[PDB]
């Protein structure tokens, strides 16, 4: 196994070489390969000449662009407040759901907000062992007839980590540097070098803050307590021996860490424009490069083009301006040092390149026209940036052996980090640490759409789409083709886009390439996760159409499925409690009603343990036909095995086809509400529910106690959630005004309905909407949770344990990536 590192500089090559030698990890071989810039490592990467770089920001989203194709898969974790614990807040979801879902976990903490290593299940007595994460150690399993495990202690903080390997062994690691943590186990705000005297402030995770050095004999800055803001700043730093402001940097000379950097060319060039003081808004005006080349007298900016914006750099011959180490004046450190050697009068950079000194000649140039100190750069600067980023091919290829590499690197502290070379190559000399990504990311969930919507603002004119459009997502060929019959009718309200699948649908709306869907109950926790909201909902009550009639009235029954155990009358041993080890009748395997619902609130009160094991004999279809969730099931009159098939052939398939297991062979079916209503009172004419009467039946609640069919509403196992039409938090208001007048004309009382009807179509079933849907209602938001307001408090609780720490899609940890993003 390989990985080939692209170097951009002659110093980097350098370093990278030390590294094949220093750097042993085994099974991986590193290896250099030299080019003379940024952007010809992109292009090698991409070809494969190469697997892997580390980009900036601003780098990272010009390569996921499709010249490079590139994508971050490696980078610094960072952190934007303080946060609830994990064991906290799973405490506070898990006692924040469904109290008539009686026996569930609930988590214990110790006097720190973690996790006992040892988690405990006081309904039924099991106990097992659990990571930091909470998540149980799978095989440590203990029933209440052994006493609990023995499990390793937690793994210790940072600072208590740090602090046992300085010592290393020894009780007293001489005249070297000891970290000093609180309480909690963080660091302290002031930290002293025990041997030299120096004392300096660092943030919650132990990171410098910049500006705050202090020799001994001198007085230290204030350091600010729990400071877990770990994002990025830029800044723009001068030196103390010049006067003017920030609104009079036209004309000066200045040092920019690259055309291309976030810190250097985005978030400077972003305030100038909005406090207007370059004269450019729009690609009308020509290029942002042109404008800045006329707003400064001469400056360096590696990678430009403009010949006054290249002046002030040093590099010799080929090597000037590029965006390369081999000019002195690239990158953060070369920035400073361009304003260090009075090539210019400000430079551009962030607070990581910021000097460690308190004491010394340089301060921070504040957008509001004021100069503070080095270490204010949280109250003076031009905002925060995106965290950097390494990256490689978008198809992935070698992502694993880059971060196994990295990952034996660091774990042997290899010199990733420094070089007697230089600085910041390779790597950025302030990073510590590097961590896998989500395996979803890419450049716009890395960044954040406020960061590349800037990005993408300097480069071309984003005509943002009408507010007065809903540009609908349609998932296959007929719904493409009814959204264009809509689409001719609607007079230039309904648009449409073509996607694959409900959850690509979910990531163009995210994006801003779509702005609605119609989404299954089973993709609601993704959506809501990502931050979308339900604008209005399918209603499917057939009985009532006043609430469609007359929009915003109330609403005696939505009229969704609600799902119940379904037993006999003369079954009068059974209820929920004692379900264990009974013959159950499933619909099949995946129906919400028929298999979710009972799963959930199964695993819930059971430890997780396997529905499959939780019954006798069973009929499931979708099992495996050697499983006893299929030996209940009898495969087909007409025999051929089709056996506990997905299909008709299987007899016990479906909601009449569970509804026959119970009868036959069965005494517990877990089916919608409205099966035994159906298929009872003589109103199946077949001979097995041969007048079969619906009185006979019953359904069980979660009390334990019984109540006949009819009482659905208070004796069920849960009801489902309506389909909801998505989109966007910023949207929501118009695409309910939009929707709700289109329903007006082309819904089932549309006053225009002989030319378009929303809820049916020739093309096929179910396209956009569901044919069965009698209008669409507008999502009263509560003053709650929205996946509690959505799903209702028992699915919620039944489903996901009243839990926002589900993944049932891995886009979940992708969309859910926190960013460094300004207002
Ligand atoms: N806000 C809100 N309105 C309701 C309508 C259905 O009636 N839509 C939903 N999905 N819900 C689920 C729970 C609920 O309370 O019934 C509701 N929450």
């Amino acid at each position: 196994r390989h990985v080939q590192w692209c170097t951009i500089s002659h110093l980097e090559q350098k370093k990278c070489n030390d590294l094949v030698g220093s750097c042993n990890v085994p099974d991986i071989t590193l290896a250099c390969v030299y080019r003379s810039s940024t952007e010809n490592c992109m292009a090698a990467i991409k070809d494969g000449q190469a697997d892997a770089m580390f980009l900036d920001s601003g780098d990272v989203y010009k390569a996921s662009l499709d010249h490079y194709n590139l994508k971050p898969i490696i980078a610094e974790p960072y952190s934007l407040h303080r946060e609830l614990t994990k064991c906290l807040k799973h405490r506070q979801e898990s006692l924040g759901g469904d109290k008539m879902v009686k026996g569930r976990y609930i988590p214990q903490c110790d006097e720190k907000g973690n996790y006992h290593p040892v988690q405990c299940h006081a309904s039924t007595g099991y106990c097992w062992c659990v990571n930091a994460n909470g998540e149980k150690i799978e095989g440590t399993n203990t029933t209440p007839v052994q006493t609990p495990p023995t499990c390793p202690s937690q793994v210790l903080t940072k600072c208590l980590k740090e602090r046992q390997e300085a010592l290393g062994g020894k009780r007293i690691a001489i005249g070297r540097y000891i970290p000093q943590c609180d309480e909690q186990g963080n660091y302290r705000p002031m930290q002293c070098h025990g041997s030299t005297g120096y004392c300096w402030c660092v943030n919650a995770i132990g990171e410098k803050i910049e500006g705050t050095n202090t020799p001994p004999g001198n007085t230290q800055p204030t350091c600010q307590s729990h400071d877990w803001d770990t994002c990025h700043y830029a800044v723009a730093v001068v030196k103390n021996s010049s006067t003017f402001q920030f609104g009079q940097l036209k004309g000066k000379r200045s040092c920019h860490s690259g055309l291309s950097k976030t810190d250097g060319w985005n978030a400077p060039v972003n305030v100038f424009v909005e406090k207007k003081l370059l004269p450019w808004d729009g690609l009308a005006k020509g290029s942002i490069e042109r404008a800045v080349s006329k707003f400064f007298s001469a400056s360096c900016i590696p990678g430009a083009t403009e010949t006054n914006l290249c002046k002030q750099c040093i590099g010799e011959e080929e090597k000037k301006c590029k965006s390369s180490h081999d000019e002195p004046y690239y990158g953060d450190h070369g920035a400073f040092r361009c304003l260090q050697e009075d090539k210019g009068d400000v430079a551009f950079l962030k607070n990581t390149a910021l000097p460690d000194e308190h004491s010394g000649v340089y301060e921070l140039l504040c957008p509001d026209n004021t100069r503070k100190p080095l270490n204010k750069y949280k109250e003076c600067n031009l905002g925060k940036v995106p965290a950097d980023a390494v990256v490689t091919r978008k198809a992935g290829d070698k992502t694993k052996d880059i971060n196994d590499f990295l990952l034996e690197a660091q774990k042997k502290k290899c010199k990733l980090f420094g070089s007697p070379h230089g600085k910041d190559l390779m790597f950025d000399d302030s990073t510590t640490h590097l961590a896998p990504l989500p395996s979803e990311i890419d450049a716009f969930f890395f960044l954040g759409v406020k960061w590349y919507n800037a990005m993408k603002a300097l480069t071309e004119d984003v005509k943002l789409p009408s507010k007065n459009k809903v540009r609908w997502c349609t998932i296959n060929k007929p719904e493409m083709m009814k959204c264009k019959d809509w689409a001719a009718v609607s007079g230039g309200a309904i648009a449409c886009t073509e996607a694959s699948c409900p959850e690509h649908c979910v990531k163009q709306i995210l994006k801003g390439e779509a702005d609605a869907v119609t989404l299954d109950v089973q993709y609601m926790y993704m959506a809501l996760m990502c931050g979308l909201l339900p604008a209005v909902e399918e209603y499917p009550n057939k009985d009532d159409f006043h609430p469609c009639q007359i929009p915003g009235s109330t609403i005696k029954d939505f009229g969704t499925k609600r799902a119940v155990a379904l037993v006999k009358k003369s079954n009068k041993d059974i209820k929920w409690n004692n379900l264990k080890g009974k013959k159950s009748c499933h619909t099949h395997v995946g129906d919400i009603p028929g298999w979710v619902i009972p799963a959930g609130l199964i695993s819930n009160q059971n430890d997780n343990i396997d529905i499959e094991s939780f019954f006798g004999e069973s009929c499931a279809p979708g099992s495996d036909t050697n499983s006893k969730l299929c030996k209940l099931c009898i495969g087909d009159p007409e025999n051929p095995s089709t056996r506990c098939s997905l299909s008709d052939k299987e007899a016990y398939y479906g909601n009449e086809g569970a509804f026959r297991c119970l009868v036959e062979k069965g005494d517990v079916a877990f089916v919608p509400h409205t099966v035994v209503f159906a298929n009872t009172d003589g109103k199946n004419p077949a001979e097995w529910a041969k007048d079969l009467k619906s009185e006979d039946f019953e359904i069980l609640c979660l009390d334990g106690s019984r109540a006949p069919v009819t009482n659905y509403r208070g004796c069920n196992l849960s009801g489902l959630p309506p389909r909801a039409i998505v989109t966007r938090e910023e949207s929501v208001s118009d695409v309910v005004r939009i929707l709700i007048n289109q329903q007006s004309l082309y819904g089932r009382n549309g006053f225009e309905k002989d030319m378009f009807q929303m809820f049916s179509s020739a093309k096929g079933q179910n396209l956009l909407f569901n044919d069965e849907t009698q209008c669409l209602i507008e999502f009263d938001r509560q003053p709650k949770d929205i996946m509690e307001d959505y799903f209702g408090v028992r699915y919620y609780t039944a489903v996901y344990s009243a839990s926002r720490s589900a993944v049932p899609s891995e886009l979940i940890p992708a969309c859910t990536f926190k960013h460094c993003s300004n207002s």
